[PDB]
């Protein structure tokens, strides 16, 4: 039989601290029975794996959030992406992975390495900065907005759009239910943006309409693959960032690890998105009755996933609760796992690397010098603030 927990993984006492209760979820069995939103749940590595690498029996067209699709109307158009199962999800993904791909990643490592180098010298020059505002957010801001091909104007709604977005996998609570009441003018923003004639030559929006020329996609499937850039692309590389510059300030032996070899920058990162778990967690739904762990799970069930827990499993890694710049990292679930692995983890890779390598040649120390604030969201894990001195190398 399955344990039944009473505790809320949404809940802001579970945000602002869950490594003890994902303790208890993993021990408390392969499969648990969450009571308070009626989900199965599954936070050991091995379970996460598995489900992640089922999309037959685990679908995501039901929605990846608590919602089933099958039951409640989605808050917006579902993703052709993210909420679309093969063969229908083949097609766009093949369609973002070519506009994101290897070959594309070379036309804009110069501009995001230089506006990296640049953002670090600035906040040398102040020293004493916040390192979410005006480093984790202010860098994606000034590099991936311009990379999609977005006008200047209205800029300032796509974090509150992705807010939302991220808000909106979770259950009804007040999170959810603020965010959506606020939508609209987000919403609108990003809708408009997405059409052909707002996306400047030669970014990943234009890009996207261009691949309506191929048979891959048709045009009127262009714009919604444009907003699932702009839903994910942006604030998920903000708690990147900020995850491994928090990581940076409190592990100061890794920090000296990295400025004595900055060819660590890519695995340094890929360790804070292990460690931090940026995006903690993601919902499948059953296609069939199937046993788990074990366990036996009904057709029609939602199974949330703990991304974060799933990362610091004792079972699968040792000293999960350490933050080590050299560790074998492949294999975590930080981008998720199989057919829907992130498709834009090259993106998120190259603007963790060139920012960790700009401060591990420009920067000596990394000292908190005043209160870090959490941020709370239903799937984001990340700060609100994080005041740091940076001291000059
Ligand atoms: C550190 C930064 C990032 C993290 C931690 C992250 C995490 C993830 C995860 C866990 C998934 C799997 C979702 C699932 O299995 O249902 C995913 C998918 C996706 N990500 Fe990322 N992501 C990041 C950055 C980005 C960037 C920069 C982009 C685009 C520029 C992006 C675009 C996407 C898209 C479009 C999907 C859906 C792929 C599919 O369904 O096949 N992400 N991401
Ligand atoms: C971690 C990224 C999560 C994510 C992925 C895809 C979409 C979308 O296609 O709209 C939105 C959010
Ligand atoms: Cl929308």
């Amino acid at each position: 039989t399955i344990p039944h927990l009473a505790i809320d993984p949404f809940s802001l006492d579970f945000f602002d601290d869950p490594y003890p209760d994902q303790q208890t979820l993993r021990d408390a069995g392969p499969v648990v029975y969450l009571d308070k939103w009626n989900v199965y749940g599954v936070a050991r590595y091995a379970e996460v794996h598995a489900v992640l690498n089922d999309p037959t029996t685990f679908c995501s067209s039901r929605g990846v959030g608590l919602s089933d699709f099958k039951k409640e109307k989605p808050w917006r158009p579902p993703s052709l992406i993210l909420e679309a199962d093969p063969p229908a999800h083949t097609r766009p993904r093949a369609v973002l992975s070519k506009v994101l791909s290897p070959a594309t990643m070379k036309t804009i490592r110069d501009g995001f390495a230089a506006a990296a180098d640049a953002k670090v010298d600035e906040l040398l020059q102040r020293g004493c900065i916040d390192a979410i505002a005006d480093l984790a957010e202010a860098y994606p801001l000034s590099v991936f907005p311009d990379a999609m091909g977005l006008k200047q104007e209205g800029r300032e709604h796509l974090l509150p759009y992705a807010g939302l977005v991220f808000n909106a996998f979770g259950p009804p609570n007040e999170l959810r239910q603020t965010a959506i009441e606020r939508s609209a003018p987000h919403q609108a923003y990003v809708n408009e943006q997405c059409q052909r004639p707002n996306l400047a030559p030669g970014g990943f929006g234009a890009c996207i309409h261009a691949f309506t020329d191929t048979g891959e996609i048709t045009p009127d499937e262009a714009p919604l693959l444009v907003r699932s850039l702009l839903s994910a692309g942006l604030d998920t590389t903000v708690n990147g960032i900020g995850a491994a510059v928090y990581c940076l300030a409190r592990f100061p032996g890794e920090l000296q690890r990295l400025r004595s070899d900055p060819t660590l920058a890519r695995n340094a990162f890929e360790e804070a998105v292990r460690f931090e778990s940026p995006v903690q967690t993601f919902f499948r739904t059953t296609t069939r009755e199937v046993e788990l762990g074990g366990a036996v799970i009904g057709e029609g069930e939602k199974v949330l996933m703990f991304l974060g827990s799933a990362n610091r499993d004792p079972r699968r890694w040792s000293d999960p609760d350490l933050y080590d710049i050299t560790r074998k990292t492949s294999g975590h679930v930080g981008f998720g796992s199989g057919v829907h692995m992130c498709v834009g983890q090259l993106v998120a890779r190259l603007e963790g690397e060139v920012m960790l390598s700009a401060l591990a040649r420009k920067v000596a120390a990394i000292d908190i010098d005043g209160p870090v604030k959490r941020r709370f969201n239903n799937t984001l894990r990340g700060l609100e603030s994080l005041p740091v001195k940076l001291t000059p190398a």
